[PDB]
This record gives structure tokens, C-alpha cells and sequence, in this order.
């Protein structure tokens, strides 16, 4: 259901700002919301609409995804739901808490050069450098949001970290772009049928079966932290993406360890990638195993 008294918010205090993704019938946008939250109080906020193309089915879509999140609630390692502009005679607008420093893979990339494994040296104390408690930090924060997600009943069917936010105070944010990315432009996107699917972050059985559950969420899970403890590098690298890298998979053939990781966190990978979605771990054991990760680290 829509419960318009706490939701809506009138489209005129929202002053819309710079595009933050794009995508062919849908974007994510920049704003300035006038209370949205906190009386009286200016705000930034990412907002999703859709764009020139968009048909009544995007729109339908759109709706649907604001139903989801409002059902969804409140998580700090979910994207946070603030509104929505629904009233007839403007477009429908999704908005949510703006999240700086943008999806984790580019971000992961831009600061690949300022890696770290540990900060033991004394003069480099004062620098903001990443670290492997950070990208152990990322993966536990992550776990606790698609913990949370599953407690829903939610399945997200796209977890990968281009759908990952990186917020103030190293606070990571599941998130969807959907229809703010153009899948038939982006190279993540591979033609498999009539559709553009994420080939390389998919489950077996969801490239052959199209069964997609919480357990197939874990597997996409696995080629995230693969793609963090490589500070946001593409998977499968120099894999063409066909019919032989698909038969490969459901006979067992995994991806080698990635540049930045610790054993156990391929082994975690390993874990998740396992061929059975009943033998993959769950959230909630994830979030326990790389809670003492982050405590032993420490
Ligand atoms: C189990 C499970 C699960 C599960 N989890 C979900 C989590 C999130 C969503 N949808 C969204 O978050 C919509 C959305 N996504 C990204 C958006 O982009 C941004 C926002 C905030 N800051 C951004 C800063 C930026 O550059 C600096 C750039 C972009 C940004 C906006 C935006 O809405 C407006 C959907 C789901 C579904 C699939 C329903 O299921």
C-alpha cells in the first residue's frame, strides 16, 4: 500500500539539481528537499524518476519499487527512504537520503592507489587511506543490510557493488539504480534471451533455471566481496561472457582469489559460491563470521 499523510511530498519543496546516474528510461537526480524529515530543515537527496522514452510499464515499475522500499523501512545499510511525489500531473519521484561518495565499485577504483593492508606506521596516522579493516568494515555493513533485507522477505536480484553507496562515516548503502542504468549500454549487462541480465554476479541456477532466491542474493554477495578485495576491478577478468563461461560454472569453476584479500576472505567467497544455494551461508552467519573478522582485526 501507499499511505500518501507520510509519504507524499508536495513537488514544489523539492528544488532539483544535477543528474547522478542515468539511464534510458529512468534517472536518479540530486535535490534539495525543504523539510522532508526534520521540521523546516533544507536537505540533499537523490530522487528517481523516469525520463523521454519511459512508458506506462516504467511508471507501473517505478511505483512498485516505492511500495517495496516503504514495506522494506528503515536499515542503516539500506538506502533510507524519505518520500514521494505520486499526485497526478507531474512525474512520480522516489526519494531517498543522499549517499556522497556515490556506488562502491568506482569509488573502490578511484582509491585503489591509496591502499593499505594495515595502519601501523606512525606518520602515516594522520591519512585517510584504505584499509583492510575498511573493506572488511564494507562487507560486514553490507551482510547487515541484506540480513536485514531477508528479514523482509526481500530478494534483491541485482547485488553487485555498482548498487552499493558509499555514505559520511564509512556507512555503506544498499541501493538499486534499475532503470537510472542503461543496461543496454552498460557492459555488467549481457544479452541472454530477450533481456540484458548481470551475467557475471548470477547464481547458477538463476542463468539457467531463472530461480532467483535469498540464497542466489549470497552468491551475488561472494562476487561483491570478490570486487571489493580487488578495490572495485570487473570479475571474471579477461573471461569472455558466453556459453562456455556459463557451463564452466555449474561444473564448479570459481574465480582466483582477488590482489587485496585474506585467505579466509576468499574462503568466504569460496563459502558463497558454493554450487548448492542450501550449502551457501546465510546473512545472518555472515554477519557473525565477518563480525569477528572486524574483532579479531582490531
Ligand atoms: C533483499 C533485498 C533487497 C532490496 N534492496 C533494495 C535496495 C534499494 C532499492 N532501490 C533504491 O535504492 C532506489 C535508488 N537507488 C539508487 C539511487 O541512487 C542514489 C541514492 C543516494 N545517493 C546517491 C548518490 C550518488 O552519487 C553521489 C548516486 C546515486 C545515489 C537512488 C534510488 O532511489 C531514489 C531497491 C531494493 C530492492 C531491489 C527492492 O530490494
Amino acid at each position: 500500500p501507499y499511505d500518501a499523510s507520510k509519504w507524499e511530498f508536495p513537488r514544489d519543496r523539492l528544488k532539483l539539481g544535477k543528474p547522478l546516474g542515468r539511464g534510458a528510461f529512468g534517472q536518479v537526480i540530486e535535490a534539495d528537499a525543504f523539510g522532508i524529515d526534520k521540521t523546516a530543515t533544507c536537505r540533499t537527496v537523490a530522487v528517481k524518476m523516469l525520463k523521454e522514452g519511459a512508458t506506462h510499464s516504467e511508471h507501473r515499475a517505478l511505483m512498485s519499487e516505492l511500495k517495496i522500499l516503504i514495506h522494506i523501512g528503515h536499515h542503516l545499510n539500506v538506502v533510507n527512504l524519505l518520500g514521494a511525489c505520486t499526485k497526478p500531473g507531474g512525474p512520480l519521484m522516489v526519494i531517498v537520503e543522499f549517499c556522497k561518495f556515490g556506488n562502491l565499485s568506482t569509488y573502490l577504483r578511484s582509491k585503489r592507489n591509496e591502499f593499505v593492508p594495515y595502519k601501523v606506521a606512525p606518520e602515516d596516522l594522520y591519512k585517510d587511506f584504505l584499509t583492510l579493516e575498511h573493506l572488511i568494515c564494507y562487507s560486514f555493513q553490507v551482510a547487515k543490510g541484506m540480513e536485514f533485507l531477508a528479514s523482509r522477505k526481500c530478494i534483491h536480484r541485482d547485488l553487485a557493488a555498482r548498487n552499493i553507496l558509499l555514505s559520511e562515516k564509512n556507512v555503506v548503502k544498499i541501493c538499486d539504480f534499475g532503470l537510472a542504468r542503461d543496461i543496454y549500454k552498460d557492459p555488467d549487462y549481457v544479452r541472454k534471451g530477450d533481456a540484458r541480465l548481470p551475467l557475471k554476479w548470477m547464481a547458477p541456477e538463476t542463468i539457467f533455471d531463472r530461480v532467483y532466491t535469498i540464497q542466489s542474493d549470497v552468491w551475488s554477495f561472494g562476487v561483491l566481496l570478490w570486487e571489493i578485495f580487488s578495490l572495485g576491478a570487473s570479475p571474471y577478468p579477461g573471461v569472455k561472457i558466453d556459453e562456455e563461461f556459463c557451463r564452466r560454472l555449474k561444473e564448479g569453476t570459481r574465480m582466483r582469489a582477488p590482489d587485496y584479500t585474506t585467505p579466509e576472505m576468499y574462503q568466504t567467497m569460496l563459502d558463497c559460491w558454493h554450487g548448492e544455494p542450501s550449502q551457501r551461508p546465510t546473512f545472518s552467519e555472515l554477519v557473525e563470521h565477518l563480525g569477528n573478522l572486524l574483532q579479531a582485526n582490531a
